[PDB]
């Protein structure tokens, strides 16, 4: 062992790409693009020098470093002696996200200048297919610079024949980053999610696959516009089961008995990111305090739930275990020893563990509610727990869904909400202003031609700022880029802010609009703590749904709420235009606010009801 061996470092990268060593080189790019990892496409921790002109540009700063990366990988991953060894593969696909945005957030776009040194035939005649020669090596080579941004084509049938894990290992790297916005690359994801899925369910398990961004590939499916997008999901279970069962010594609990604790049956709650500052504590802690009438509670969590969060159970426990098989056995000795009637998790796909405990018997009545809101096409798991006025159809989901009274999960209020106002209701227009406060994952190309078509066609000037959630880092100046290319002068992107500049953005705004398919829940109570009014779409994923169902809670008009992008445009045109029924709206929702109802209800139901699917199993 050597002193600084792993300090992440752009001078030390160079110099081994300078020297031609290949070997120290490749290690020293896995040690930035892994800390780009862990902070989220953040640069701090990672050493580097900048030109003093830079000192306070944060952006030009960041530009800078991608630029810096992208001409040392250039010149690396150009050299045709670089051999990549097999380690090094998987982990280069892992990160592919993060190379992915080193060229994207750099002039570059993309890496398809490396990727054309690697072509065999001079015509050929089609400039964007590129013939490797037959090496692995070049195959792996090819893979690892196969960006979301590249023009070059690919044939995943071929591909598919010659190696079905680089193939799938490709796959799983262009589905897992946090920002699919562009064309180019969310058309890419848009077919992975048509061609992919029948062929993940051949793989047989998960051992040559990258495999530590799966709950990324489970998540991010759901924020494509395909009706099947979930497909994946699916495919996904079925390997996870191989997995569990050949890898681990898998055995399902048998759940013909139940136990008991202060004569009440038992529900395990098996939880992520349950914190009380954030959301999934503010949607479902009290319908699971209610549920202690009827069950006794057993929350399984991490240390990062608080104590509030702890304070929704009757009893709390880590969950223990070095590696997925040993947490999936201390979960597993839980509900034995207490005899589990319910497994119960508000939310899954944040973390691997609720993926991978979802393909997994535990208890006889097994169910999630919606803290991600996507099915998990998963045989396991029985119920779905939801609002009533938030769901579109069942059909998008496997499960059969227990549709609760729409104030059957009242929310817990934010601390950080304002006690005073300060309404805004501008009666000179000149530009009629409009925010949107989105993560990046809602972005995409439908969306935005939305708001381009919007501002084409408004009789008034608009402009549009971006209250981004997710933008961060090497992600920004991407996010920004992508945004320009459709409003130009019209909008401002602004980066990730605090909740109280992001309140300041919004209160700037005339009116809203929300992302679609992946609607907004926050953005929403928070348009209305404002006075705000926008537009929103309807559909019919419970994700696509939720603003309908609010918006209606909250007393505002069904003309807001479209059903076609035609009409969200048509709408939102309207609402700009239209300054005096603008303000009779903001003055009208002022004056009549639904708020109040979202922090109170009868919480009570989901326990009623897990109880009495539990006597029904009981009764046979």
């Amino acid at each position: 062992t050597m002193e600084n061996e792993n300090k992440p470092n752009v001078a030390n990268f160079e110099a081994a790409v300078a020297a031609k060593d290949y070997e120290k080189a490749c290690s020293e790019l896995l040690l930035i693009l892994s800390q780009l990892d862990s902070n989220f496409g953040g640069i701090q921790e990672i050493e580097f020098e900048y030109p003093a002109q830079l000192q306070d540009l944060e952006q030009e700063k960041i530009v800078y470093f991608c630029t810096r990366m992208a001409t040392a990988i250039t010149t690396l991953f150009s050299d045709p002696v670089l051999e990549i060894s097999d380690l090094g593969v998987q982990r280069f696909l892992v990160y592919q996200r993060w190379l992915a945005l080193i060229f994207a957030s750099s002039p570059f776009v993309n890496a398809d200048h490396i990727l054309q040194t690697y072509n065999r035939e001079p015509n050929r005649k089609n400039s964007l297919e590129i013939h490797l020669d037959s090496s692995k090596s070049s195959l792996i080579k090819f893979c690892i610079l196969y960006l979301p941004e590249s023009n070059v084509n690919l044939n995943l049938d071929v591909m598919w024949n010659i190696s079905p894990e680089l193939c799938a290992s490709l796959c799983f790297a262009l589905q897992s980053p946090r920002f699919i916005g562009t064309s180019t690359a969310f058309n890419k994801r848009a077919t992975i999610l048509q061609w992919f899925p029948r062929h993940l369910d051949q793989l047989k398990n998960l051992n040559n696959i990258p495999s530590a961004i799966s709950h990324d590939v489970y998540m991010h499916c759901s924020y494509d516009t395909s009706v099947n997008k979930h497909d994946v999901k699916r495919a996904l279970n079925h390997v996870i089961r191989r997995h569990i069962e050949s890898e681990y010594g898998w055995k399902d609990r048998d759940v013909a008995h139940i136990g008991y604790r202060n004569n009440k049956p038992v529900m395990v709650v098996l939880l992520e990111h349950f914190h009380s500052a954030h959301s999934i504590y503010r949607t479902h802690s009290t319908s699971m305090i209610a549920a202690r009438e009827h069950f006794y509670l057993i929350g399984l969590g991490s240390p990062s739930v608080d104590q509030a969060g702890q304070e929704v159970f009757d009893e709390f426990h880590l969950v223990a275990g070095d590696n997925m098989k040993q947490k999936l056995e201390f979960i597993r000795s839980v509900c034995e020893s207490n005899g589990a009637a319910i497994f119960y998790m508000p939310s899954i796909g944040m973390d691997m563990t609720t993926i991978f405990a979802s393909n997994t018997r535990l208890a006889p009545i097994q169910a999630i509610a919606l803290g991600h809101p996507a099915t998990t096409h998963s045989d396991f798991i029985e119920y779905v727990i939801v609002e009533d006025d938030y769901v579109g159809s069942e059909e998008c989901f496997s499960e059969t869904l227990l549709r609760l009274p729409k104030d059957a999960l009242p929310y817990v209020p934010s601390a950080l909400a304002p006690e005073k106002v300060d309404y805004l209701l501008r009666e000179n227009p000149e530009v009629v202003n409009i925010g949107i406060a989105s993560t990046t994952m809602k972005l995409n190309p439908y969306f935005l031609e939305a708001l381009k078509a919007i501002r084409d066609r408004a009789k008034v000037k608009v402009h549009f700022h971006f209250a981004l959630g997710q933008s961060n880092g090497i992600t920004h100046p991407y996010v920004e880029r992508f945004i320009k290319s459709y409003l130009g002068d019209s909008a401002t992107a602004h980066p990730h802010s605090p909740y109280h500049q992001y309140l300041r953005i919004l209160h700037n705004c005339d009116m809203m609009v929300n992302p679609f398919p992946f609607g907004n829940t926050n953005g929403i109570i928070d348009m209305v703590t404002l006075g705000l009014v926008g537009v929103c779409k309807t559909g019919a994923e419970v994700h696509e749904h939720i603003d309908e169902g609010l918006f209606k809670r909250l007393g505002l008009p069904e003309w807001l709420i479209a059903n076609t992008v035609d009409e969200y445009v048509e709408r939102a045109v309207r609402l700009a235009e239209n300054h005096q029924e603008r303000l009779e709206l903001r003055r009208y929702i002022i004056e009549n606010n639904g708020l109040n109802t979202l922090f109170t209800g009868d919480p009570r139901p989901m326990g009623q009801v897990f109880l009495e699917k539990l006597n029904a199993f009981l009764k046979e």
